[PDB]
């Protein structure tokens, strides 16, 4: 197992963010039928655990090294905002600009973390 765990976690979160953004982006053109219970019940748990675990690791990394490009508040914010991002993506409680703004802030932060993770380089 040669795995960059904390990096892969971040890469995964980047995909989920773009997936949620893409979901809302297209969601209007194609007939999109879904139910808020079956596939979304576990999906919440995954992201809930994911964000909690990621934050713990990221917070550790920036304590060992030092947040140069990433902002600590942003790490703490992305964790929480990401959960609401996934929520608003499917429930459509979001309007327009804030959805892409949060996604942009998440992508921004994740890109910064991704750099500093590889900037230390894992063994």
């Amino acid at each position: 197992m040669l795995s960059q765990t904390l990096l892969e976690m971040t890469e995964q979160m980047i995909e989920v963010a773009e997936k949620g953004a893409d979901r809302y982006q297209e969601g209007k053109n194609s007939n999109h039928s879904y139910d808020f219970f079956e596939t979304i019940k576990p999906a919440v748990e995954e992201n809930d655990e994911l964000a909690a675990r990621w934050a713990e690791g990221a917070l550790e990394l920036i304590k060992v090294r030092r947040p140069k490009y990433v902002h600590k508040e942003q790490i703490e914010a992305v964790k929480d905002n990401f959960l609401e991002l996934v929520l608003q993506s499917y429930v459509h409680h979001i309007h327009k600009k804030r959805f892409k703004d949060i996604t942009e802030s998440v992508l921004y932060t994740l890109h910064a973390v991704k750099d500093e993770i590889a900037r230390e380089d894992s063994r």
